[PDB]
């Protein structure tokens, strides 16, 4: 039906500051039935100084900051043309280049003055601007502390705050600078984590969204139309989605509106006017989020795609410090930890059978999680390490399989252990369901 395929977008207005910190807001935003939530006038309700994220202020703060530019052909939000301009296509490719905030700002500003749409046919979209530097963006980041706990960049209830190190763009803030038509290709978030997006303005963003439930159908369209779902750049053809009985949420994000994207929600975005957007990810400690995160973590492994969130590392840290009261979530984490212990044990036994030494490395403060140099899989605890350079400057971490796959096998490879069996066992036994 036409009505069901065009469902109303979940919306909230906060009449006061008290409403923003209400438990009702959390359960609404995280409800699996709500794939996306727009909070109207959130900035004003919480008195957020969005002027700190204005183009003028950003240029003053760091004019030489790196801006990743995406050159694009401008086209209506419901269109993506082939080279002949006679049919709709899924792939939406863009050329990548680099510039500065100051230089993109001038393009953004001049372009705005040209119209008394912009840049004619071809436009540039300033993406992936890094606001992780605490000293450089102090007033900007401090301003975001006015948000309720579950939406903050850092909180005890956010899985990404238990990683122990920086994951660029997930537990640090990214800035987008846009002109009309600036297009954000379709995707789910890294490891199906939730996301927060605030429109700074002055212009609007147009949003499109599909519930996580339909993601495999979206992936099959991408495969049918010759583009990588997880890693490629694509723009859904809306008629294809409606022809497959897939409801599409459509709404406008006006200046000061916060968009909350729930776990696994497929979404694509286009700027209607000139605007800046700020964004980051959040991983609420719930069974719904954890399940979706683990299954993308595994699916990533099947498709040889790096999981940007090291879910095994995160699950252990969470287990070590956070009390989980939900039985369903506890079961999932407890199982993940047990599987990890068994996996580590199997590796140690095989290494000891082969007569291969294992040195205890230990962990240090602010140490990153390790990934395989070849296949990009998370390498937890047992590290197969080699020296690429003649000196001890360049160390490469490999997984068991890739280490074994080397021409000389494990010769030259030093095997390290970051957590002893007893460390994991004692952390595991300490992890119990909260009352
Ligand atoms: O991912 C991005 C940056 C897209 C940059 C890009 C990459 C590849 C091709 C064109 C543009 N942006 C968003 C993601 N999710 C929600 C909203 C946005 C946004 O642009 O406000
Ligand atoms: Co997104
Ligand atoms: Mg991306
Ligand atoms: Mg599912
Ligand atoms: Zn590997």
């Amino acid at each position: 039906p036409r009505e069901k395929l065009n469902p109303p977008t979940p919306s909230i207005y906060l009449e006061s500051k008290r409403d923003a910190f209400s438990p009702v807001l959390l359960q609404f935003c995280t409800d699996p039935r709500n794939p996306i939530t727009v909070i109207r006038g959130l900035a004003g309700s919480l008195r957020l100084n969005l002027g700190l994220f204005s183009t003028k202020t950003l240029v003053e703060a760091s004019g030489e900051h790196t801006v990743e530019v995406r050159t694009q052909v401008q086209q209506p939000s419901d269109e993506n043309w082939d080279l002949t301009g006679t049919r709709q296509i899924w792939p939406c490719e863009s050329s990548r280049s680099h510039t500065t905030i100051a230089k993109y700002a001038q393009y953004q500003a001049s372009s705005f003055q040209e119209s008394l749409p912009k840049n004619h046919h071809i436009i540039k979209f300033g993406t992936n601007i890094d606001l992780s530097d605490a000293k450089r963006w102090k007033p900007q980041l401090q301003e975001l502390l006015k948000l309720p706990a579950f939406m903050r960049v850092t909180s005890t209830g956010n899985m990404l705050s238990h990683v122990g190190h920086t994951i660029l763009g997930m537990n640090t803030v990214q800035l987008y600078m846009k002109v009309p038509g600036s297009r954000t290709p379709g995707h789910q978030e890294n490891n199906n984590f939730c996301s927060v997006n605030i429109n700074i303005g002055p212009g609007d963003c147009e949003w499109f969204a599909v519930h996580e439930h339909y993601w495999e159908t979206i992936s099959a369209f991408c495969d049918r139309h010759g583009v990588d779902y997880l890693t490629g750049s694509w723009w859904p053809i809306l008629d294809d989605l409606y022809a497959s009985n897939i409801p599409v949420y459509r709404f406008v994000q006006r200046p000061g509106d916060l968009v909350w994207i729930n776990a696994g929600t497929v979404h694509w975005v286009q700027a209607t006017g000139w605007c800046n957007n700020i964004a980051w990810n959040v991983g609420p400690l719930t069974a719904y989020q954890y399940q979706l995160a683990l299954e993308r973590y595994e699916w990533n492994e099947v498709k040889n795609v790096k999981s940007i969130v090291p879910m095994i590392h995160v699950s252990w840290n969470v287990a070590r410090t956070v009390k989980i009261s939900d039985p369903d979530l506890f079961k999932m984490i407890k199982f993940c930890l047990l599987q990890s212990m068994k996996h580590c044990q199997v590796q140690r036994e095989s290494l000891v059978r082969a007569g291969k030494k294992i040195a205890y490395q230990g962990r240090v403060k602010d140490e990153p999680a390790y990934y395989c140099n070849e296949c990009d899989v998370e390498v937890f605890n047992i590290l197969f390490v080699t020296s690429e350079n003649g000196s001890r400057n360049t160390y490469l971490v490999h997984c068991e399989g890739c280490a074994r796959r080397r021409s000389a096998g494990l010769q030259g490879v030093v095997v390290l252990e970051q957590y002893r069996t007893e460390e994991l066992a004692q952390a595991y036994d300490a992890f119990t369901l909260a009352p």
